């Protein structure tokens, strides 16, 4: 997260931290829960092998709050086209439900075929660098203004308005950037969006996964 500030510990409880791969650190991502037993995410974060941590502020700290559980199934969406970058989302079925706590919840999601006003405030979240040189070890949050899709029509070439939302204004240095893949945009306290791409710079507009136009495969997924 680029632009953004700590957030108050253990405040957005759905918050989930990837370990993809071994060794430890071959490459991370954000996620959240959807259910006790399913965490959304991006596609492109799929690995093998994959450690989800719920429960966490400070991920390079044993915390009590914190739950590891391992992804018995990385469900990729069955049109995620790699080079497009196109159905970013991906649905981990946990090995166990986690133990629902006040640390540890699922997130409310949209209802199906909502949008969303180019302008309307949302907050994204994750444990991703803060510049090119540096990162963190713990939760941060920035506020990011939605965009019209116009812009990002423009901007990226394979931009679809209907599975995707542009988001962030150019104007100020606030972006989800490197390791927040994955997060979540929450928009009037819903997960509207998915981290998915952007600009090398971090420099907005960037791309979200917009996950009302994914509720019908969400749904089958989760019930089948
Ligand atoms: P996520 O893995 O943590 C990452 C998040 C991110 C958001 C905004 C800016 C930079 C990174 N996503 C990625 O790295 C995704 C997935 C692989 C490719 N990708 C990138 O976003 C790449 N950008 C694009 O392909 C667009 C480049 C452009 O039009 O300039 C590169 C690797 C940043």
């Amino acid at each position: 997260i680029i632009g953004g500030r700590e957030s108050r510990p253990h405040s957005r409880p759905y918050m989930a931290y990837l370990q993809i791969q071994s060794p430890a650190g071959q490459s991370r991502c954000g996620g959240f829960l959807v259910r006790e037993d399913f965490v959304l995410t991006a596609a492109h974060c799929w690995g093998s092998n994959i450690n989800v941590t719920l429960g966490a502020h400070n991920i390079q700290r044993r915390e009590n709050t914190q739950q590891h559980i391992t992804a018995r199934r990385a469900i990729r969406h069955p049109q995620y086209n790699q080079r497009t970058i196109q159905n970013d989302i991906m649905l981990l079925q946990l090995s166990r439900r986690v133990r629902r706590n006040r640390n540890v919840n699922p997130v409310a999601l949209p209802r199906a075929q909502e949008g969303l006003r180019p302008g309307t405030l949302c907050t994204v979240a994750g444990w991703g660098r803060v510049s090119m040189r540096r990162g963190t070890d713990t939760l941060r949050e920035v506020q990011l203004r939605v965009q019209r899709d116009r812009q990002c029509l423009r901007i990226f070439g394979s931009y679809d308005p209907r599975r995707q939302i542009c988001v962030g204004d150019r104007r100020e240095r606030k972006a989800a950037f490197k390791g927040d893949s994955g997060g979540p945009l929450l928009c009037n306290n819903v997960a509207h969006g998915i981290v998915s791409y952007g600009k090398s710079s971090g420099v907005p507009p960037e791309v979200f996964t917009r996950v009302s136009s994914f509720l019908p495969w969400i749904r089958t997924t989760m019930r089948s």
